[PDB]
This record gives structure tokens, C-alpha cells and sequence, in this order.
């Protein structure tokens, strides 16, 4: 029943990505972004229940990691900002979003399963 | 459960299933023997290769029949597979994840050990 | 060279560079919003370079975006992202020279940085 | 531009070329086994050239490893895995050019192969 989950791994250490936190934006008419759900990463490096298959409707949606507070925390200087994940969602019926995410310090992978 | 696969399809958007695995180990004289194998679920991910007390201290090759895969749908990859190569149970008792996204010209892997 | 921002796009569908690749760079402002900095397309190398130099590429937060979108679209193929953006301060400790590289697939990317002296 | 087979890699934790990461070819034979074929280190800019000629690079089932252990170790880190090897297919359905791309973290890598005629 979950429509929108996020999973982050952690290449340097080879574990989940663990209290990574998530900020979900969704795109207005106008062409802002309004929050739209936020969480954290869990032991293991996965976040579910952002949002539910009623309140997450046809639109364009910004999935933000916070990747640089992740790196900080242990230690290291990364290099970018943060990880958007921008995608429109819904368009041609309800489907099911994984963001899964593999994060290194000068470097990320994302990949969408859409079910 | 020691040793489990997960792998996803960069161009479809979804698990990667019936992908065949097959596990080596090497042996104490230098060459690979077969060890476990097995295929993808639905869910793009195969448990129950091994157990923890037969999963023992040694050099593991996962191999990933990446070719079949794509051929299957009807797409000439450029690799003739996707090995995955590492000592495991060494340093401790663990539990690893070899995890894989594929397309057809290239692959990324992560190992997650706890 | 003097080259302080480039450039370098794969396609992993094809085993190719992706070319025609539109690639659009902003600077954040002050008052927290982007305006654009430089503009251009990947050649059929992969690769856009000639995007600023050091006098212009100050101390900053940059965006650089690629319209994967677009180059999908151009192949037949339907992308799952709108874009694939990076965000990053540049040059907070000196000048450095700055390579975003990235490996794209349908409803997969990744992006690596290459930064020297 | 007449080189028919590169490597490139590159360093997902510094930020870097990936530099002096040992390289060894081995191509398949008749009977079924890996012979030597080539071999060489990446230079400062993480690549390598010059491990053969169009030539000597004939059609057959080729092995590129890269050694990502030693290199590793080397930077003070104790990686994951053995090695990372790339086995493929050259030159079945005419004469081509490759490139193996190699993105390298302790826990992970990712490989790329761009190919032109």
C-alpha cells in the first residue's frame, strides 16, 4: 500500500545510509514547490510511510536527500549540496514509486521502480 | 540468511527477474568450484543460496548471466556477464548483500555486509 | 587547460557518448534564487566544455542541469526524470577546476565529480 | 584515436582520477582458458593507453581486470572486493574501438563500455 518509498546504501562503508533526511516537494500550478512530506532514513536506510496512495496524486515530485549533513556527520567533506530526484508521478493511472539512491562523497547513483 | 541477491533494471524501471546466478568458491589449490545457484524472483532478489554454517571463510565469485537477461528481452548486451568477486567471512561472521543494477552496457554493484 | 567547468555525458543503453545533450548552469543569488550562468550542448564526444572561465566562475552554489528528458524523448524512448540536476559550492577554498560527469539510463543516472588543483 | 581498447577510472571518495590502478587483459582461447594479453597501470588522469593495436586486437572473448584491491590498500582503506573484471565480446561483427569506464568506491563500483566504430 505504500505509493512512495525511499532506499539509500552507503558505498564507502558497504551498510544502509542510516538518518539520511528526506524532504518531498511537490510542483503548484503557479510552478513552486510546496512541501509535500518529509522522514528520515531508518537502520536500514529505507523510509516508508512519506504518504498515502489518496493524498499522493498526478503531479511533479522533487525527492531531496540531504546527502552533505549525511557526510558531515561522519566526518567528511562531500561535495554536493544535496541529491534531487525530480519525476512526475501518476500521469497515466496510480503506480507504486521506489527511490532507491547509492551515495559516495563526490558521487550518487539513483535508480526509480515504478510498479 | 548469509548471501542474497538483489538486482534492478536501469531501462525498465523494475526488478530484474529470472536473472541466473551462479556462486563459486575457490578452492585451496587456486581454481573456482561450484557452489550455489539460482534465479531472480519476481521481486528482482534470490534468498536462500547458502546457510551461515556452510556459507565458510573463503574467495566467492557471484556470477550474474547478464546476457541471457537481456537477450530475453530482446536487447544485445555488450557483457558476456557480471561477476562479482570478494572474501568473505574473513573478519567476523557476516551477512552480505550483493546488490546490482543493470543496462545494456554497463552494470553498477554494491555489497552490503552487517 | 584553463577549462574550470566541463562536461562529460555516457548513455548506458547504447555504449555511446550521449550527444545533443542540452546542459544548462546557474548561480545562486543572495536572496536564494538561480540565475542563469551558462548554457550549452554535449558534443558528439559526450562532453561540453568552453562553459566559463575563472574570472567569471567565482565563489559559489552552482546548479548544473542536463535535460535527460529531452534526450531521451529524441531516441523514442519515455524517461522517467524531468532532469537530472547537480547542486554544488565551487571555489570556497581557491579556484579549482571542476569535471560533472554522468551515466545515464531510462530511469536510472548517476553523477560523479572530478575536482583538481 | 587509433587506440582500440582504454580504460578509465575514476574515484567516487576523492573526487579523483583513479591513478596507477593495475590493468591485465587476458584473452579466451579455443580450449577455453585466459592467456595474458596485455597489461598496464592508469596514469595521473586515471586512464590507460597503448595496451594494443587493431591488429593484434582480434575477435574473441576478452578479460579486463582492474586491480581495486592494491589500489585500496594503497590509500590506507580496506575494500570489498577482489578485484573488478569486465568480460565481453570484441570485434565479432566488424573492427571496433572500446572504452571500459570504471567508477570506483570501497564498498561499490560501476562499469561502462562505450563502443565506436
Amino acid at each position: 500500500k505504500c505509493p512512495l518509498m525511499v532506499k539509500v546504501l552507503d558505498a564507502v562503508r558497504g551498510s544502509p545510509a542510516v538518518d539520511v533526511a528526506v524532504k518531498v516537494f511537490k510542483k503548484t500550478s503557479e510552478g513552486s514547490w510546496e512541501p509535500f512530506a518529509s522522514g528520515k532514513t531508518a537502520e536500514s536506510g529505507e523510509l516508508h510511510g512519506l504518504t498515502t496512495d489518496e493524498k499522493f496524486v498526478e503531479g511533479v515530485y522533487r525527492v531531496e536527500l540531504d546527502t552533505k549533513s549525511y557526510w558531515k556527520t561522519l566526518g567528511i567533506s562531500p561535495f554536493h549540496e544535496f541529491a534531487d530526484v525530480v519525476f512526475t508521478a501518476n500521469d497515466s493511472g496510480h503506480r507504486h514509486y521506489t527511490i532507491a539512491a547509492l551515495l559516495s562523497p563526490y558521487s550518487y547513483s539513483t535508480t526509480a521502480v515504478v510498479s
